[PDB]
């Protein structure tokens, strides 16, 4: 139910850190929704949806 805009907590070099959604994607090879999240510096990551 991740939304764009909504905050996520991912691990990042060992560290629980907050994500942004910037965006939703899909992956038809493991049918489930991907997110892509922008981090405080401004590194994104794809990250399938819990």
């Amino acid at each position: 139910g991740v939304k764009v805009g909504d905050v996520v907590e991912v691990k990042k070099d060992g560290k629980k850190v907050v994500a942004r959604v910037v965006e939703l994607l899909h992956d038809p090879a493991r049918n489930a929704p991907v997110a892509r999240v922008r981090f405080e510096d401004g590194e994104e990551r794809l990250i399938l949806v819990p």
